[PDB]
Parts: C-alpha cells; structure tokens; sequence
C-alpha cells in the first residue's frame, strides 16, 4: 500500500488513510487499497473489528479532482470505479469509522460505510459535489437520504454546506462524539468491546439491520427469523444462555 | 380460569390485557405469547371493543422471554415450531391497539411494545434487547422494528451492545409517543384509548393500514393504496356525518359504518 | 387570463405561483388542483425557470380541501374521477420546488407543501391532517409523505387526532427546513429561491432524482441508479468548468449545460 | 365440518369439498373449514402431503353468489374475508390440487393457492367475476398474471370464458393431465412419492420458490442460501449424502 | 394533429398513426400528440374501448431517425421525452393494439404499451436500434422480459433480429393473429365486445394485474380485495349478481 | 487454475471446466478458478463474449459432495462460499453457457448464471439436490422460478428430475438446441456474432434486462432511459447511425 497503512491490536483491525498532505483526498487507488485492506481483516477470523481513520488534520476531504476533471460518461462507465464502494457495503465484519476530521464528499460516504460512527468534536460532514457541477457517486445521496429524510438530505447535498458532527449526532448519523484527544482511545475502547461480543450474533445482527433498511417489514421479519434459528447451531448460544441461567459469566468463541 | 399468564378485561370500548407473571417479571414465554395472541385477536373481533391497550402487571411490562424453555434448542426444532408464526399473528391485527410500558420492556417484551401502534411509558421504563449478550439476536421482529424507527447506525449501537434505553431517549427518537409518572400511566392511556375510540373506527382502521404500507412501499404505490382507503371511506354513514358537521359547524357524531 | 384560483409570475430565473382564493382561505378544490399542476408544469418545462415557488395569499397557504364539493361524492363517483392523478402529475416534477408556508397547511394544504423538496415555514404556518375527525382521511400522499418523513409511531399519533402540528415542531421534526417571521417568509424564500438557481442545473435535477430514489429503492439499487446519474453529469460543460475553476482556484460559470 | 370431508392415507391428507348439490360453490364457512383442516393436516406431522379435490362432478364451480349479492362495501371490509386465504398462503405443508371438473372464480383460486395441480382432461378453468359485474378477490388476477403474463391475464380475466385444462397445462398453470377415471390414482400417486422426499428440503424449498415470486434475484439468493445452511443441521442431509456418496437408498425421517 | 388521425366509433376510440409516408416514425411530436388523444378518450367515459393501429403497411417502423441523429446526453436529460411514454402506461381505460405490420423499436414498444394485441399475419415485431449502436428507451427492454423471461428477451435485444406474428402469439406477447384485410375488422369487433363488459370491473382487473406484475404476492393481494370490495359500491355488481341468481340478462351502465 | 481451461480467441474468452474424471462436479475451488477467469475475461477490454462449457461427456454434474457431507451451519455461515457465486453475477460481459452434457445442481446453477445458453440436444438439467436432503444454493431455486413459473419450477425442484434439453428450450431456459458434435460450432458462432455488436449497448442492455426481472415496470423504465442517455455519448452511437446511411457494416469499438 502506498496510501494507507494497516495495523492489529488484539481482535481489532486498524487502517488509517495516510495522504496527510492532500487531507488523504480518496483517489480511485486509494479506495482500491481500503478494499483491499478491509477485505483481508474480513477474512482474517483473528480480526473481529475494523476501525478507519485518518492520519494528520482530516478524516477524508473529498476524493481527488484532478484525475476525475476530464473523464466523461464512457470512460466512467467501463472504469466502474464504484464497484469497489459496493465490495465495501457486503464486508459482514464489524466497522466502525473514527472520524478525526474533515469528511467531506467520498470521505462523508466512506464514513456512512461503515455501521457506527465515532466522531471527533471538531469534525465537519458534508457533499460539496454539487459546487463542482457534480454530485455524490458512491452512495452519499443515498445513505444520507434514508438516514435523515428526503427534506434535510435535499438541504445538504443542493447546498453542500457543513454539517457540524454535534448534528451529525442528533441526525441519528453519527454515534458519539468525543474530544479531538480522545477519539481514538474512545473508539478502540468501543471496538475491543464490540471484538468481546459474540461474533455470530453481531454478524447475523448485522445483516438483519441491513434488510431492515431495505426489505417490507413481514419479508423482513421472515430472514430475522432464519438468523435466529442459525444462531441455535453454535456453542455461544448454548453457552450465552446457560450462563444466564446459571448466573455466570458467559465464556463465547466465535462458534 | 380462561388464561394462566395473563388477565383480559374489557372497560368500556377498550380491551385491556395485562401480562400476569410478575413472579417472573412477566418473561415472555411461547405459552403466554400464545394467549396474548388469543386475547388481542378476540377483542379484534369484538365489534364493541374499539381500542386494545397491553400492560404489565407488577414492575416490569415483561423483561425479556422464557430463557428456560430455550436453552436448549437447536435450528431444526425451531424451523418446525415456527413461533413467531403468533408473532406474525399480532402484526395483523386491524384494531388500535397501546402498549403502557410500566416498567422493564426488554427483548421478547420490547419487540411486544413496538407490535403495538402506539406506547405510552412511564418515566421509569426502560427498554433494550439483551438478546446479543446471551449469543443470539432478537428474532420477533426487533432488528425490523428498531431499525425502520431509529435508522441503521443508532439501531445497530443497542442491538449489539443490549444496553437499555430510557423512556425519555425512546420518546426523542420516536419510538415512544408519550412519557408520564409512573402512578399516571394507565389514566394517561386510558384516556388516550378512551380519545380513540370516540374517533371514527373506520377511519382509524384503514389509517393504520395506510401507514403501514407506508412504511414499506415506495411512495407512488403506497398513494395508490392511500387514494383506495380514500374512496372506500366515502361508502361509510361516519363519513357524510364528519363533513356535514364540519360544513354545519358543529361537534359530529359517528357510529362506526 | 385562465386562471380563476390562481396567479403564477415570474422573477429572474423563480417561478412564483400563488394560491388565489383567499376568500375560503384557498380551500383545495378539484379545480384548483388542476391549475396549480398545469403552472407548474408549464414553468418546469420552461428551462428559464430554475426554482418554483408555492405560497398561498392571503392569511393561509391552503386550509384543507373544498369540503362542500366533496361532502355527498361516493365511491364510484371518486373512482371515475380519479382526482389523485394529478397530485401524482405534482410528484414528478423535476424542476426544484419550494412551498413558502405563510399560514394553515391542512389537510390536502399540508399534501401540497409535503409535495415540495424544500419547505420555508412562517412561525405562524400550523400543519395538520383533520381528515380523521371528518370520518376519512387524507388521501392525497399525507399518509405516506408523513410516516416517511417521521415513522409510524408518531405519524399514527397526528393523523388518528388529526391535531395541529407546529412550525416549530414541524422543523424538529425535519419536515420544515426553517422557520421565519411572517412578514419575512417571502423575502427569505425568494432569496434561497435565488440562490439554488445559481446552483449547477443538472446537478440539482440529478440530485433531486436520486433523492427520490433513496426513498423508496434498497440501499444497492439506489446507489446503481445514483452513479448513473454521477456518469451523465460528466457530459454536461458544468462538470467540466466546476472541475475545473476548482483546480485552477476561480470562480465557476455555470449554465446547466 | 359440514361442507367438507377429511381423511387420511399413508402420509397424505385429503380433503374433499362436499357440496355437490351446488356444484361445491365456495361460501364463506366454506373456505373457513377447508382452512381448519388443511391448519390441523399442516399440524400433524402423520401427514406429508396434502391433497384437495371436489366430490362429484365439480372441484369448485365459483363461490356462493346468494350469500354476497347484496353486501356492500364497509360490509366487506369490516368482514376481511380472504383472511382466511391468506392463511391459506402460509400453510408450509406441500399442497396438491386434484381438479375433477369445473373450478371457476373461488374454485380457480382455490386450485391456484395449491402448490401443484394435476387436473382432469375434462376440467375447465375460468374467472367468471367480470360477468358479475365484479373480479376475482382471493389472489386470482395476481396469480394468474404471475404464470402466463398481463397480456394473457387480461384476455381470461376480460372475458371470463373457459380454459380447457389442456390449455392450462400447456400455460404453466397446471403440472399434470390425466384421464378422468385416474385423476385421483395419479395424484394420489404423486402425492405419496413426495411424502417421501425430506420434509424439511421441500418445506424449505418451497419458502425459497414463494420468494422468487416476490424478491430481487439478489435478496432472494440470500435467503436460499440461509435455508441452505439450515438444512446442514438435519439428519436427512447427513444421511442423503451419506447414501448418494454410498451409492444406496437413502432413509429419510423428517429431521 | 399533423402526426395521427383520431375518430370515435360506437365506445371505441381509435387512433391512427399518420405518416405512412415515413412508416408512421414515432418522433417526440407524434407520441405527443398520441398522449393526447388516449388521455382524451380515456377521461370520457363514453369511451370504453381505445384501439392504435398504423395508416399504411406498418404499425410503426420505428423512432424519427432525424432525432437519434440530433440528440446527445444532456439534450435527451433535458428533454425527458419519455414521460410521455409513461402517460400512456398508467392510462385506466383499455387499450388494444391492432400491429397492422411493421412494429419495430418504438413500434414495438408502443404495440407492448397497450392491454391486449391483435396482430395482422404480416406483421413483424423486433428491436434493430442494437444495430444502430443504441437500445429502446421506452420501456422496450422492461415489458419484452417480463413477458418472455431474460434469457429470450436478451437475444431479441442483442441480436436485433425480427420475430414473426405467430412467435409473438406463442410466447404470449400477441393475443390473437389474423389475416391483414381482416385485422380492424376484428379488432373492433374485439373492442365491441370489451365495450359491452362492466366497465369498472374492466377498469378494476386492469389495475389489479398491473399491479401482479409488479407486487410481491401478498401485497398484491391486499390491492386486489380493495378494488373488490369497491366494486360492490357500484350497481353494475348488484345488478350482475341479481340478474345471475334471478336469470335474467344483466344491464350494466357502468355505475 | 486445477480445474479448468481458459482460452482466447478474438475477442470471445472460453472457459473449459476440466474434471472430466468427476464429470466436472463443482468443488468450491473450481467455482473459485471459474470466477477468477470470468473476471478476468471481463476486466480485459479485448474480451466482448464469454463461453463456458464443460471438457468430458458432462457440462458439470452437481457439485462436490464428499467436500461438503459432513458440513453444519456454522461452518457454511462463516464460509459464505456463494459469495462466489454473486459475483459472477454482477459480471457485466456477455456470458453464453455451452451444456454439452449433463447440467445438474451447481452445474444448473452455472449454466442459469450465463445470459444465454445453447445445449446439446444430448444434454439434461436438474436439480438433484432434494434428494440428498438438501436444495439448490446457487440461486437455483431463484433463477428457475423467474423463468418458469412456482408451479413448474416446485415440480422439478421437489423431484430432482432431469429435464431434456428440448422441454428446457420450450420453457424458455435454453435458446438453441443443436446437435451434440454441434455444440461448440453453434455457440461460437453465435459468441461471433454477439462480439461483432456495440460493446456499451449489449453491456447497457444486459443492465436494463437484470432490473426488468426485479424492478417494477416504472422504475425498471427509469433505469432504462437513462442507459439509453449514456449511449449518445459514445462514438459507437455515431458509427452505428453512419453505417447505416452509408449502407455499410458497422465497425464497433466500445466507446
């Protein structure tokens, strides 16, 4: 990797953008190697968790212009360059995004990618595209949009305003927001927390949370069901339960 | 000795069902589960019982299920017992119906109070799915119900950690519609149940399914099926009384056809 | 001159249209409808016209439909008529659109701003859906607009009273993107009017669409019709002078093109 | 009951409407009983299968006209009658129709809610609801333009003429013609050969089937591919791959 | 109306395609002019019937070449030619297409647009545009595989190739193929006929199946029994049902 | 790759499954090689046509069983094998399955992921699955419903029958039938011709047909105009409409 560098502590995986100089802009290769990293941790049975954040002042300010100014429909359309945004929506590992600064545009749907977010008080969300006679391309108007309505999304994405992460928080976007200082003690306290809990259950819990968005409340209610009768095949549930019934601490292994 | 995990009563146009396990905290077993079904649906049924409002008995509206009864099942048991099929049961049910949460609405019991069209809590309520930390997940509609309320990145922080939620937080996100002392919870309910079944039943009936639609559909087909509640509404007596006591400016008086 | 409830006008690249039967606080008949569809689509096809404005004159924007013309209709009749169709026409409007709220929005009023992208509120607008306590209910989208916007345990609560909702807490809400004083409302939404039609044309158009999307399409199909979009706008000269005045620090010309 | 006959046969159920005197119109205690047998038949786990079909000439010919000429609207609504279809809909127990003769409006319905029909080369389908002024109401313009398609729908639902049960067959709508005299013999038959198939594979695979009438190919798959995983936890898949990779005759049981 | 050619004729409305001079190309102009037309007839309700057919030896041999010669992308964005195209889908009243010939791209599309179609022996359906480096943009790829499934669907649209009237009947697209002298003939006799059926149970059966196509099962179901319960708000079902029990023959007046 | 052959001819990639020993029974490896030469062929921009046919007697008969006999829930849930399969699906470049055998289970499943498929009239489909008490998890149970109907599609899926390659082209799974020493000529012949069209309007195509079996007809034709908008930025648009004033053949390059 020449724009990102990963790293692991204890069943946490952590991948920090690390393009400083340009606000770690996302370039079409820099999404490429996230991927890539994100996909190994996946993969990876030891890494339960996978934290994103920026190096230096930003989180992700906006992706890089220059190589996007002169494309056009066609070169876009065989690049397929969102391709690699959709192989991040299907990762069923936990993520979590601690957003130290500036996201702006694929930097803002790159934190909406990920399924909690922890965000510094100095951080500033928005889609600036629309100033550029664009507009967001990998899933912004549509994450935004289900997130905060119709009404409020259309306020952001026409203006491409700052969105302070204190609003963020009461939008129902943003999960916590903690002290520039603090956030990435914050969030691997969260993570290693989350990297305690019964690995099956968050990842059946999550793809659940996932069809909620999408599916009709009966379809939906119907996979929920088939997750919980999986959910009886593994040793934590047997376990998670007798321990309850035995008031004791429950001792869970990922089966 | 009609039921053994819950007592019905019926005050008025309102059918009240309260969960009778205090003993237990009123844990939602696969046995009273089955009688509340059978309470709600027959009070569905009851022409004269407009409004259903669901209660706990003791301090807790119910925390969490029967833990026991499930310990040790395995997915082949439970594909053939098919338990949520009574859940199914409930979503169905035409008739307004309110949750008065007293107290604990956790697990089985939260996703009972988010069955329910309405919730009015007592400032003492808490609500949760604990369901994660006993190495499953909710399985009766909670990660749905939740999630379509609250959004993906606040439903997945609770559903993962189980920690419990307060009534005032629960009423900020809209999950709650009202938050009251704890010795007020069944005058405020029961007045607002009273206030509903004073409303026109047709129109409350074919509301509640208009907003359900909407929920899934997309907008343009949910409208569709809006505009055919619409029509239907004018084939009702309640109808032509409404506008003709708007017109005539006057208080209406509707019957219910 | 065909225009006997309306009146429509033009300001720079703003089309005005203004509800103009104050004398029945601009009560949404049949008739009505009709005209405030066909201004709006006369002014969304005119591509001089980039931001349309609604707003009612007099003391409301709209109070509720014209209840005497809909008081003895039937089923069949409503059928037939199938009056709805042309608030399906307002749906699919491409052009921006803004409802300035200078008073009562209710019933088929508070459609009609629901109806709009974007929605200024005087601190003296009240929206409401009092079809309930006529005996039917709103048929216009206002079930379906409203759960979306505030989910089904809230929505349920304003359309089975069929209370009056505040601008304020309509904002809270996120219904109401900003409330102003009365005597401001105009000069403030005349003036954001202005401002998003100095915003990239197309841009604005395909934000606008994928917006729409977001609401009804699942997650991954909305982000395949959203880069669709991100494609086409990279044909336009927009994309190319925003890019490009951003690259070379300048102020953009746009010309949505 | 008093419109209707059950019995049972091996590991099939059968139900016969018994109302020949009307030709078994379908009346509204009509469907009501048929779904309190084919519940109790889902319940007992003796029956595998369950056969419906119509004593005497007819199978069902429409419903009981008398009983809704002079029902209006708010009457219907408050009734919700095709409840009692829709319970019909979610009965996971594999479900056959035997089609002796006329199944027309209900009794086409009726025949169509059947997971498979094997019809009589002398019956003959039809919705003959537009001749009354009215439509089909439980399920049969949805699924009928689901099998042969909106231009073909319309062209039987307009005109509510007669389809030969040939037609049917050749349309997709019915699996199987046979002669009069074997109609019973032939369902009978395959009936008992599914009742030897794994209960839970064809339980599974038919809420699999159910859902590519309704899903997205993508969401679909991910619910096939749950029922899968499930059906690893069962006896049946142990012992049907034992034998298929030791080439003998597999003993299946239901778990 | 420089394009088409509308007259009336007992309750059926009928449009002709005016321009068989160029094989009645469907430009912007003349779909415009044939929305207006269907959406007169639709709205009066003496008009129970709506019949397109094409002056000439074609139906419609296609979109104005001038204009696919003229158009670019933001152009078409801007123009948005294809709302007109969805006026026609949600017209109520029906709609018969009687193909007397080539039915080709937007020809296609159009004849695809109506309820029912009736084509003439010489008749042929296809869409070449693949050939021309372009595909049909109104609604051709959407209704061609519904009708016929992706697998068909694609090599018709892939190849471009032309595909006989008897095909089309066969694959469920055409109704009903006769003789090119005999075609109006017995498309009005078919639209005579329409004309003398309850009309709201006509109009009802149409949205219901428009809905089937669409809906997943249940909900469709759900839009179904509304419009029935409606229709018993109309005398035309008193009257049906009446005149059915009393045999008598029913007068439906369309209320 | 162990399992297979990949071959460039033109612009037409062939993928040949060799495990002719085991009549190609798709083993989670092979399945793994198959997609990484699909993708492959997909990435390259000189590859237009995809075949896929299997080395041997058979096409591919089932999968591996032995591989997957002793499998639980657990096991499979973390595996998640048929994320494999998904991306085969989302493989925009044309795919054509040449069946020259038996196509059972996964090797259904395969053929059923291609666009078109044209089969030996030696060959026969199935799903044998039931059988050995599990189902279809490749998108079979999805895929064959779509293309033939519940009621057929359950008939076939609840017995494990082979079907004939002739009764597959009748219901519309299978495009040409062709003499078995035939195959190969046929299927390249049609993957020439197929290469020969405009890249962008077979790929825009391809898109609009996958939303036209999901999506509801108003959207799916959302989607479709807007694919129709991007091909009149391409410069293969202009050489399609210039070919044909010239009444020349047209020399498409993908852009």
């Amino acid at each position: 990797f020449v724009s990102i560098a990963a790293r692991q502590e204890g069943a946490v995986g952590i991948i920090e953008l690390a393009r400083p100089d340009v606000l770690n802009a996302l370039s079409r290769q820099m999404v490429a190697e996230i991927v890539a990293a994100v996909e190994a941790f996946d993969r990876n049975e030891k890494v339960r968790v996978i934290v994103l954040t920026g190096r230096g002042r930003a989180f992700a300010a906006g992706a890089d212009i220059q190589e996007m100014a002169k494309d056009d429909p066609i070169r876009l359309e065989w690049l397929n360059q969102f391709a690699d945004w959709d192989r991040l929506s299907i990762v069923k590992t936990p993520m979590i995004a601690a957003v130290n600064g500036l996201a702006l545009g694929g930097g803002f749907e790159l934190a909406l990618s990920c399924d909690l977010i922890v965000a510094s008080s100095a951080a500033e969300f928005g889609f600036p595209e629309v100033n550029l006679g664009v507009m967001p391309g990998a899933g912004g108007t549509q994450r935004l949009t289900k997130l905060i309505g119709p009404k409020r999304a259309l306020e952001w994405l026409w203006t491409g305003a700052r969105m302070s992460a204190k609003e963020a928080e009461q939008l129902g976007i943003v999960n916590r927001v903690v002290s520039p200082e603090l956030l990435m003690e914050e969030t691997m306290r969260l993570a290693g927390r989350l990297a305690e809990q019964p690995p099956l259950a968050l990842r059946l819990i999550k793809e659940a949370v996932q069809k909620a968005v999408d599916y009709p409340l009966y379809e939906g209610m119907q996979f929920e069901r088939k997750n919980f009768y999986l959910l009886f095949a593994s040793e934590d549930q047997k376990e998670g339960m007798a321990a309850f019934l035995e008031k004791r601490k429950p001792r869970f292994q990922g089966k």
